[PDB]
């Protein structure tokens, strides 16, 4: 049968899909979701109740965002260019407690993230543009919204950044680490 | 409140809508998807179990296709280039069954159709490429697979081409509509 390879990332409970893309000579067809592969490789049931689409220019970064209520799990991809997408681990209680795991996602590549509830989310583009497609375990609530800031000390992420990146005034007034609402 | 216009076609059960998209120096946000306003619009509750992308060439045609058994329900929508994309209603009870609707959806416009179990779907690709994505509320079931050819004298739909149409053997062989298995 044809499906999705998944691989568990540094972080277990984080997952690394990737589909097969079947070309033919009117182009080409591949299933973005399938929800018996998704919670086989996942081991547990998920409704997705929101489906979001943003574009960023070269340098953008957007992170490190949680709700710490009505808490997102978050399957995501790339539909045009690149970006270099993380995960931070906030369940005070897991032993990868304040670790971090990223991949290259891309249009060309097809990859996809999986980020169970409990964690922080990132992204910054390394294209001229990319376009980044998610699906949501639960609805928008912006006053259950947390941030932590990009380029925290104590969690010293890798970002494969030429520039100082360009983020919203919410996002560079982000949270250190130490004083961050976790997970328990 | 922000979200969604929503719009009935002249086949009732066919809905259009159409997104705001929120713009910022980063870029732009959207939502793509809304449970609470899908179902809202929608008057009933639904899953989507499976998401699917296509590329194709300028003048491909794909359609007109059906599952008569394990029906799938889909929302769809063009994220690279501009589509017409069509709804037939194969539903013998229903009024205007034999009737069929049509609109251009594209990269830019953002706009998205609704397409109960009940019809045939099909669109033929206007731009140089084009890429559809759709979600669909039930698997995909090769075995069940039907369709009905796109150029039916019965049906008379006014494609908007120019050229022949790129097609697969399996759509150049389509039932003709009077011969086709149709929905009670
Ligand atoms: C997140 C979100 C924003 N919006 C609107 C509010 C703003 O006008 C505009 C942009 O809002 P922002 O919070 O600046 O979007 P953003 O792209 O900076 O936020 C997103 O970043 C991702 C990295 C995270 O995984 C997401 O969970 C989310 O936090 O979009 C929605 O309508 N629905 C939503 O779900
Ligand atoms: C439809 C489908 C195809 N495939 C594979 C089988 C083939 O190798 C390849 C292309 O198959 P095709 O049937 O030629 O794809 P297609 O793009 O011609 O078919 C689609 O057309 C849309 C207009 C309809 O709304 C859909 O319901 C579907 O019928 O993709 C899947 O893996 N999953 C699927 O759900």
């Amino acid at each position: 049968s044809m499906a999705m390879k998944a691989t568990r990332l540094a972080i277990p409970d984080v997952i690394l899909f990737e589909p097969r893309v079947f070309g033919d000579d009117r182009g080409f067809f591949f299933e973005s979701y399938n929800q018996r592969a998704f919670e086989e490789a996942c081991g547990h049931p998920v409704s997705f109740v929101q489906d979001n689409h943003s574009r960023s220019a070269r340098g953008v970064l957007r992170g490190l965002h949680y709700q710490i209520r009505q808490a997102q799990g978050k399957l995501v991809r790339a539909t045009l260019g690149e970006v270099f997408d993380v995960a931070v681990d906030l369940r005070r209680g897991s032993p990868t407690f304040g670790q971090w795991v990223g991949e290259r996602l891309s249009a060309e590549n097809k990859r996809q993230m999986w980020i169970p509830a409990g964690f922080a989310h990132g992204f910054v583009v390394l294209s001229e543009y990319a376009e980044f497609l998610y699906k949501t375990t639960d609805f928008w609530a912006p006053e259950h919204e947390r941030c932590i800031v990009w380029n925290d000390p104590e969690l010293k992420i890798d970002w494969p950044l030429q520039d100082a990146p360009l983020l919203s005034e919410k996002d560079r007034q982000g949270k250190a680490f130490a004083d961050a609402d976790c997970f328990p």
